[PDB]
């Protein structure tokens, strides 16, 4: 099973990557490569052996949910990973940038427990009490992610000067604490403005398109093909009721689209290809036009077919109706 | 002693008031009066008994720092108090934002180390890691006030609607937060904003008017008679001292206006009370014309002493 066959390796470079196919050591494998091929290993002289040991704390400090685990964690860093070659993004930025691309990738949802913020908050959890409200789930990703890398075994900073930890820390930061959904419509309108001329040499511009990035291979599921992308819808909506089901047994306020009783596998997937990922997807086009074919594509099929699935799940509603 | 005379209760309504000459048990009762005089108790429900065992809760969980302990809690609440007095900000306020004020201003140093955010981040502390270097100390403060809170036995909002809750809950967190000087330019530039035409109306003017209310609070010890102001120095620098010492035997980064070795009790005060103090309060002044006479007086006096000492020392310096 471990060493990728030279197929695998190269297919790993596509958002057609099938994510399924695979075991943590395997993906872990994978995760390796990406670090060794992408010249992070070589640019900062990371212990490679150090590099295998960091993913193996990474990966358990994961979860078994039954969306935000691990393999949730590989797909995002895989298609970030891919994003790399599709926009040829070394042409753009520094190795320090993409490093902290990869890095909050992989770290983006450390620990997640498997209830959203607007649980922690409404339930008033430890963690919510912890960052007073304030992106809770985000920032204890953060924390967990960098008491991680203090120990020494799992540092694969150990050999970057103190300035540049301090960049790379403060940069996944940003990234990770960017993945927070409630400030979608914020950072889309930012990145929106900006856009009108963006400049690659202004800090602030690509401070928000690494936002945009990392946004983007987060919630990328359908973006993938579709026998791939399928199967986490029910993962995500097994999550949610896991939820609603709790937030129900508890008194405490429940969202219509992780209600048992609203929510359908198509129902959760249109609007949010409609007016998330399409819209993300179309700014980041302006800036890289073969985005529009590799990926806007795949979103488009995916949202005409979920259409054609809610017009056979409402017909057997009908027939249910008394 | 813990039963407060009426000439007591009468001082603790103005700025002069010597808060030197209580213990802890003393004050705490001062505390627990000022929740009872301005309405809190009756407007919220709040069970009297729990109301002190809060206090003391709050009080167990400050540090026997030199600078950043009880007492200062209770200078920062204290003067929160004299000023709803002085400036009648039961007029402009609900009893929803009087609570948060003088809540947050109890709360808003719990369990503070004595060490500031730059040694938090720069040591790579528990809590820097914790709070992803942001606002380390300041987010620790409100995590333990509702923390307290969150105990049954000290939970003063046991009696309050959750809508309730959520809205004072949301207040304490910005107006602690706020409390952060490193964010001091940002939030007064936001507040002389509002300040070219302020709405009592307006919930933005009124959030940043309270984070200015509090931020006043929290530095106006020099705003104090000079003989209850001038001991605070002494604690300031003793604490300051501390941290530079350690900073420099742990080989860390060291802040010149902390540094032992180029401080001094008239420079530590100049700058701060001209560029820091008497700014701030010259807009709150706009709103508030009577702060002026009661707050502005003797910050200036301040200046001129300090600036004074200052040339004296200076003077001394040259002699030798
Ligand atoms: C605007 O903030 C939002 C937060 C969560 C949602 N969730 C959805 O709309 C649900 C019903 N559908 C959905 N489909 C996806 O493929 C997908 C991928 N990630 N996510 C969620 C984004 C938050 C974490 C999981 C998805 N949600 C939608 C919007
Ligand atoms: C602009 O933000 C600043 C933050 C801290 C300082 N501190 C100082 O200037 C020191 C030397 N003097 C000073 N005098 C005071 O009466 C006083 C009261 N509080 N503080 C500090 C405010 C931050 C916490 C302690 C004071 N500092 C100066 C400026
Ligand atoms: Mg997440
Ligand atoms: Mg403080
Ligand atoms: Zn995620
Ligand atoms: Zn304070």
């Amino acid at each position: 099973k471990y060493l990728l066959s030279p197929e695998t390796i190269e297919a790993l470079r596509k958002p057609t990557f099938d994510v399924w196919l695979w075991e943590p050591n395997e993906m872990l494998s994978c995760l390796e490569h990406m670090y060794h091929d992408l010249g992070l290993v070589r640019d900062f002289s990371i212990n490679p052996v150090t590099l295998r040991r960091w993913l193996f704390c990474v990966h358990d400090n994961y979860r078994n949910n039954p969306f935000h685990n691990f393999r949730h964690c590989f797909c995002v860093a895989q298609m970030m990973y891919s994003m790399v070659w599709l926009c040829s993004l070394q042409e753009k930025f520094s190795q320090t940038d993409i490093l902290i691309l990869m890095t909050a990738a992989i770290c983006h949802d450390l620990d997640h427990p498997g209830y959203n913020n607007t649980y922690q908050i409404n339930a008033r959890t430890e963690l919510a009490v912890r960052y007073n409200d304030i992106s809770p789930l985000e920032n204890h990703h953060c924390a967990v992610a960098f008491q991680i890398l203090a120990e020494p075994e799992c540092n694969i900073f150990s050999n970057i000067p103190p300035d540049g930890f301090k960049q790379i820390r403060q940069g996944m930061i940003t990234l990770i604490l960017a993945t927070d959904m409630a400030r979608h419509a914020e950072i889309m309108d930012s990145f929106k403005e900006k856009m009108e001329n963006f400049d690659y040499s202004n800090e602030e511009h690509m401070t928000l398109l690494k936002m945009i990035l990392i946004k983007c291979c987060d919630i990328s599921n359908e973006v993938r093909p579709m026998e791939v992308a399928e199967p986490w819808v029910d993962c995500l909506l097994e999550e949610y009721f896991m939820q609603s089901d709790r937030e129900k047994s508890e008194g405490l306020p429940v969202a219509p689209f992780m209600d048992r009783d609203k929510v359908t596998k198509a129902t959760a997937q249109i609007g949010f290809i409609k007016f998330v990922l399409i819209p993300m997807f179309e700014t980041v086009t302006k800036l890289f036009p073969m985005v529009e074919e590799i990926m806007l594509q795949p979103l488009w099929e995916s949202r005409d077919r979920y259409e054609e699935l809610k017009r056979i799940d409402d017909a057997m509603k009908e027939l249910q109706k008394k």
